[PDB]
DNA sequence: AGCACGCCGACT
DNA sequence: GTCGGCGTGCTC
């Protein structure tokens, strides 16, 4: 009989072999229903042989074939399993991830009907506190009251369907389902809306990837808001739509502003199905089939609608390709955006990455020859070199803060990320503690007696006294979540402090990260980027980029709205090369630096990254065994000069709780010759024993 | 991951 | 004398 190898949803880096009861036919790609010791659960058939590597004897049989054909097309198969190894996650959750969770769990492949509880409309006319003390009843008609509640999902919620069955005796509710729709879109598809009135660009956009729509091709498509980037989406989209094939557009979890979507669903009469984190199961599972029926023109979701099943897809387009909500940093940290264009060009069909501030490695491939590039067409800087700071704030701003509160005006306050790691520097002059090995910073860290090298781990005790002018006003760079609230309220009494992080009146909201592009503040007028110490001076290469983005979105925003709002800048280091080019020339301009230089000290994306991180409860037991597989590592036949490890060192967050975090970075000049080394060392992974007491991770190209 | 087996505190 | 803590280990 014939082997089948058969991938389960466990973390093992393996598939697992069963006979086939003979006269069973069962290709890759199908779920079967298969013994595992002492459960019974299902499995995707990675592949079906006539070869085994143990005694047919003890292999169990598979229990059923719970598929006729495929639940994946060849395409999205390869991918999952290119991605797997890429990046290194047992390919048995990596296979189950991509399905909606009622294929998970073995259920049918076809359409079932859905069953809704809804309120009666005396269940929306009767006073709700009639049954105030009714215990759940009245929340569950409270929420009967905004909308159709699915029978399964009662159970995620916090009233049960004994309250549901009380209120349908009490002719409040009732149960019912929602016989499905059958759509043929593409006979009699036109478009609503309007019809094109594009500028000359715009139109040159559209030609040019009308005149390639059929082959790969991946385009960057650069503009700065209000340019039109989504505009040329749609007639993209419309000329792929006319064809009869489908397309697919991903934006970030917090991008879909109902603003975008009612846009979408004006400029085509053709089904859209949109895919946002609020869905239940039934609802992932159908959008999932009609995609794949073709019942489905437009599929509009976030990360993981990456992975959803086309008949025939012609285009797929992502907004915001700089955004790092495209990668994934729970479980399998895969990144969307490369396994876009994977999936892209293993279908032979046009990509697009609409950007306003482009990921500078896209850029970098713009240039390699990869991408093609289709374009469209007050502040103050305050050296705080010596200046008394009042809470962290220069008083040539907080004077001109005050002014902008006066007239009961709104303000943002930046800073840097929730958790960054300090640097050392001197309030007066401007010199920064640098580490006496590489020419990098060091991290400050106050609690520990020393500083520390986060690329080479050194140690040196905190010094006292400026090396270079001689100050003993040495100061941490990055204020964060130090509640900067507390040191604030006294110097702006009656005035409240607020954050926007996850109407109208005057006040300060602090802010740790990048606005969303439909997340406007209308009452807002100033803002400050208290960050560009902590940006220009960090232990993460990428800070800086990651700040110049944050610039130039907060540049154009409030500083051509349609208001004259002013940003303002706090560094002790105006005079900086990168800082300027950035101020007076441009992001494109700074991108051009940005990355010439990082080729100079070889870094992503001119180089390849791959971070291990364990951690354990006792900071000796992780460390070490990090060290053993660092030396495992470079033992690979396929380690050569390029390759470094550089570690074991303390993550940048050292203790998040109770836990100890240490981790070791990879690189090399070859992405794939690196994804060998790893993947060839990780077999082997069993001989050192302490890797089943840490908690060890692999994040491919990180994001850190 | 599940779900074992496998040796030491508070309970009938 | 129990019923139960989760510390190592396996699952074709
Ligand atoms: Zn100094
Ligand atoms: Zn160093």
């Amino acid at each position: 009989m014939s082997v089948a190898h058969v991938a389960l949803p466990v973390p093992l880096p393996r598939t697992f072999d069963y006979l086939l009861p003979e006269g069973m036919a069962v290709k890759a790609g199908c779920r079967v229903r298969v013994p595992f010791g002492k459960q019974e659960r299902i499995g995707i058939v990675a592949a079906v042989s006539e070869r085994s590597e143990l005694p047919l004897d003890e292999l169990k049989p598979v229990a059923e074939a719970l598929d006729d054909e495929p639940v994946f097309s060849t395409t999205v198969w390869r991918l999952l399993m290119w991605a797997a190894e890429y990046y290194h996650h047992p390919i048995g959750d990596v296979l189950f991830h991509a399905l909606p969770v009622m294929l998970r769990q073995g259920k049918p492949a076809s359409a079932t009907p859905l069953w809704y509880w809804f309120a009666t409309e005396q269940g929306q006319v009767v006073d709700l506190n009639g049954l105030k003390r009714s215990r759940k009843q009245q929340q569950a008609l409270a929420a009967l009251r905004q909308g159709k509640i699915w029978r399964h999902q009662v159970g995620e919620l916090e009233f049960n369907e004994a309250a549901l069955q009380a209120l349908r005796g009490k002719g409040l509710a009732e149960l019912a389902c929602e016989a499905p729709a059958l759509t043929d879109w593409r006979s009699a598809y036109s478009v609503a809306g309007e019809r094109l009135r594009l500028n000359t660009e715009q139109a040159t956009a559209v030609g040019a990837i009308h005149s390639a729509a059929d082959r790969f091709s991946a385009w960057l498509l650069a503009g700065i808001t209000g340019s039109g980037k989504t505009e040329v989406y749609l007639s993209v989209l419309e000329n792929v739509l006319a064809q009869g094939r489908q397309a697919l557009v991903m934006v970030p979890e917090i991008g879909l502003t109902p603003q975008t979507i009612a846009r979408f669903r004006q400029r085509f009469n053709a089904p859209v199905e949109v895919l946002h984190s609020g869905l239940n199961d039934s609802e992932r599972l159908s959008a999932w089939l009609k995609a794949k029926n073709g019942e489905a023109a437009i599929v509009i979701g976030t990360r993981s609608s990456l992975f959803t099943p086309f008949k025939d897809l012609g285009v797929i387009v992502i907004d915001e390709e700089h955004d790092s909500s495209y990668k994934q940093q729970e479980g399998w940290r895969y990144h969307a955006r490369d396994l876009a264009v994977w999936r892209a060009h293993s279908e032979q069909i046009p990509i697009i990455l609409g950007s306003a501030t482009p990921a500078l490695e896209t850029l970098h491939n713009v240039r390699q020859g990869k991408y093609r590039q289709l374009t469209l067409s007050q502040q103050h800087v305050l050296d705080l070199k010596g200046q008394p700071l009042q809470a962290g704030l220069s008083p040539a701003l907080i004077s001109r803060m005050r002014q902008h509160l006066q007239a009961d005006n709104q303000v943002i306050l930046f800073l840097n990320r929730r958790g960054f790691a300090p640097a050392l520097l001197c309030h007066d002059c401007g010199w920064i503690a640098e580490c006496p090995r590489c020419d990098s910073y060091y991290t400050l860290h106050q609690a520990q007696h020393h500083l520390r090298c986060h690329h080479c781990d050194s140690q040196r005790p905190i010094p006292r006294q400026c090396p270079s002018c001689g100050s003993t006003h040495l100061v941490p760079v990055g204020i964060g979540t130090e509640q900067l609230e507390q040191a604030l309220a006294p110097l702006f009494p009656e005035v409240p402090i607020s954050r926007i992080d996850r109407r109208g009146g005057a006040r300060i909201l602090i802010g740790t990260q990048m606005l969303a592009k439909g997340h406007h503040f209308p009452d807002v007028t100033l803002v400050s980027l208290l960050d560009v110490d902590g940006a220009l001076f960090s232990a993460d290469f990428r800070s800086a980029e990651r700040f110049a983005q944050l610039y130039t979105q907060v540049s154009g925003r409030a500083g051509r709205a349609g208001k004259q709002g002013e940003v303002i800048l706090q560094t002790h280091h105006p005079e900086h090369p990168l800082l300027q080019t950035l101020l007076y020339k441009g992001y494109d301009a700074f991108a051009e630096q940005a990355l010439a230089e990082r080729q100079t000290m070889q870094l992503p994306p001119w180089t390849s990254h791959v971070l291990i991180r364990a951690e354990d409860h006792n900071n000796q037991q992780a460390p070490l065994f990090l060290q053993q597989l660092r030396n495992l590592l470079q033992a690979s036949p396929l380690a050569d000069e390029k390759l470094w490890v550089l570690g074991p060192v303390p993550a940048l967050a050292p203790k998040r709780g109770g836990r100890w975090r240490w981790q070791i970075l990879l690189q090399h000049p070859s992405r794939v010759r690196l994804q060998h080394i790893v993947s060839g060392t990780l077999a082997l992974i069993n001989t050192l024993p302490e890797a089943r007491k840490v908690k060890w991770v692999l994040d491919v190209d990180p994001i850190e």
